[PDB]
């Protein structure tokens, strides 16, 4: 019976955050790299995080040297993927 826990929250990334389909959230805890978990799963959502940035609804910078809490806090949970420039 493995268990371990003390502090959880659900994180909303969203890549397109369209009308037609819906947006992507995901759970996890306030002690782990928001960039990673970001970065990660966005990968995977056709929104990377390498060449494209990562803004709130309203659109605001973040720092990706917090943790997961201290981003949900600060922004709070919705949250969106999205290219900032590009060249080819």
């Amino acid at each position: 019976g493995p268990l371990g826990s003390m502090s959880k929250v659900s994180f909303k990334i969203t890549l397109t955050s369209d009308p037609r389909l819906p947006y992507k959230v995901l759970s996890v805890p306030e002690s782990t790299p928001f960039t990673a978990v970001l970065k990660f799963a966005a990968e995977e959502f056709k929104v990377p995080a390498a060449t494209s940035a990562i803004i709130t609804n309203d659109g605001i910078g973040i720092n990706p040297a917090q943790t997961a809490g201290n981003v949900f806090l600060k922004h709070g949970s919705e949250l969106r993927i999205i290219p900032r420039d590009r060249v080819g």
